[PDB]
């Protein structure tokens, strides 16, 4: 029993982190086979960040301008190119610790673990969700860019995020590993703001199921609702619409507990309309939306990674 | 910016996890040099758990009765002994992945990361605190015993917890790596209950400082208090006493922010007496007590591990 915001084991990703320095600037890179992936703004000076011409700044860099270190060990750069907002530095040594891996572009609502790093070394690991406004609520400081977000499925690490920047309110934005930003953001120090966020309804329902599984059942009521009528309430409280696909994805937890998804929807409707009146669910005073259905099942069934 | 419940990178500990099977029962072990540490109740059958005589059950086991596997690879057991509530299985192969490590007995109030494991494989990592009642609020299922809790300082893993059992309310109990339980518990399926818990006052203050550092300052008031008068309020709300040592330990965060510890105490006093009136601090609707002063500084300054 118990339910925690649980991150993936980070060892496979730790073996891939390196330091990338270009002149003054040092940030993190990801070393897979003989390629190091890092944010392209490593090539910028504190002078011009308001709007760099990255393509131009890069023509004036050569391989030797990039100091890549894996721990103590320098890795010689033997080629370089830019793909959208990331640099790919070909090095003379393939990482012997390269896990089985894929690059994925996650969808808003999905979760992943961030391995926060500085100077190529890990500081810590935590779980996040890609928010509907394409930000993540992370914890990042100067020097953290190039830190990555990932999922693990058995033996395969799916890299889905690389960290690039921090928006007003202290939320964070970044790219997939092909260097394409999530959301309408770019890597320039200009006036950018996240869109209004929304609550990930299907994840809240998944967490309510997690609560029932753990014995925290006080919020279950006797009623049901239709999908359409539920979504009218969701909208008012800035919850995203629940689709039939969401309902189907909740099927395993619904089956395990015997609580139809629409019955759980009626219980969530009442929580939105009436609040929690000082009670908690799974120790929380607010409704939690950063556990997917798969996260709940993984944690409550003990899924492990090879 | 941002502030997250952050766990230590788990790679050093992952390389140490193994599966230990004795007859039916399989749980996790920790493989350091040529010794595997695991909970002694691996030698029990589902028949007698209400009160095993472990010393007796062990005399009838020989080395070959223990199947130890590190991934696919069997490790031959060449000796065995019991130390309090853990078994030490000497094996014929030293773990080549053994990190620099120590065994520590943590104090209530301190935090550590748990690497939850099943069948010798990691499921996930999360941060916990040793509660004043010597429990942790973890997430554990059948088969998770032998999962360990740890801190990292530079290159050194301090192992402080091994998981043994779950108490009513869904809280968890275990031992240090010398097999001595934290708290008044034992490894027998009998009526055991945690004592009444209390809130870790010094950690709440540390988190309030973390909030100020992140710009969330609405709860700061203009007043101060004495240590003695603050502790009278703390007591009423089931907060542990704040000592001068606690004040001194908060010195770095007090210096960084310019807010005297006793000024922050006056602000916490007001939160306890008046509540938060629907506001949040660092995204939370409740006061958080599972960040130590060192955790806050580590996260807000980017401390990394070699
Ligand atoms: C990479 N190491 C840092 C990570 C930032 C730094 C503080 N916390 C973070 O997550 N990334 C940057 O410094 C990027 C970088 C230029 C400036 N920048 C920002 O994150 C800035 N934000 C924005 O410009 C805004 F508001 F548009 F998001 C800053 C104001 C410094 C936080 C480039 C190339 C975007
Ligand atoms: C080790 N793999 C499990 C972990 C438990 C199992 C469910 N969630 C956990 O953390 N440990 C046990 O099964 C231990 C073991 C006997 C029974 N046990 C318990 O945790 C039981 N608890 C107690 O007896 C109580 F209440 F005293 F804490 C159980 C009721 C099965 C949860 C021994 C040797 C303690």
């Amino acid at each position: 029993s118990g339910f925690r915001k649980m991150a993936f084991p980070s060892g496979k990703v730790e073996g891939c982190m390196v330091q990338v320095t270009c002149g003054t600037t040092t940030l993190n890179g990801l070393w897979l086979d003989d390629v190091v992936y890092c944010p392209r703004h490593v090539i910028c000076t504190s002078e011009d960040m308001l709007n760099p011409n990255y393509e131009d700044l890069l023509i004036r860099k050569s391989n030797h301008n990039f100091l890549v270190q894996a721990g103590n060990v320098q890795l010689r750069v033997i080629g370089h190119s830019m793909q959208n907002c990331v640099l790919k530095l070909k090095v003379d040594t393939a990482n012997p610790k390269t896990p089985k891996y894929k690059f994925v572009r996650i969808q808003p609502g999905q979760t992943f673990s961030v391995l926060a790093c500085y100077n190529g070394s890990p500081s810590g690991v935590y779980q996040c969700a890609m928010r509907p406004n394409f930000t993540i609520k992370g914890s990042f400081l100067n020097g953290s860019c190039g830190s990555v977000g990932f999922n693990i499925d058995y033996d395969c690490v799916s890299f889905c995020y690389m960290h690039h920047m921090e928006l007003p309110t202290g939320v964070h934005a970044g790219t997939d590993l092909e260097g394409n930003f999530y959301g309408p953001f770019g890597d320039r120090q200009t006036a950018q703001a996240a869109g209004t966020d929304t609550t990930i309804t299907v994840n809240v329902l998944a967490w309510l199921y997690a609560a029932v599984i753990n014995g925290d059942r006080w919020f279950l009521n006797r009623f049901t609702t239709t999908l359409n009528d539920f979504n009218l309430v969701a909208m008012k409280y800035n919850y995203e619409p629940l689709t039939q696909d969401h309902v189907d994805i909740l099927g395993p937890l619904s089956a395990q507990t015997g609580i139809a998804v629409l019955d759980m929807c009626a219980s969530l409707k009442e929580l939105l309309q009436n609040g929690m009146n000082g009670r908690t669910i799974l120790g929380s005073a607010l409704l939690e939306d950063e556990f997917t259905p798969f996260d709940v099942v993984r944690q409550c069934s003990g899924v492990t990674f090879q």
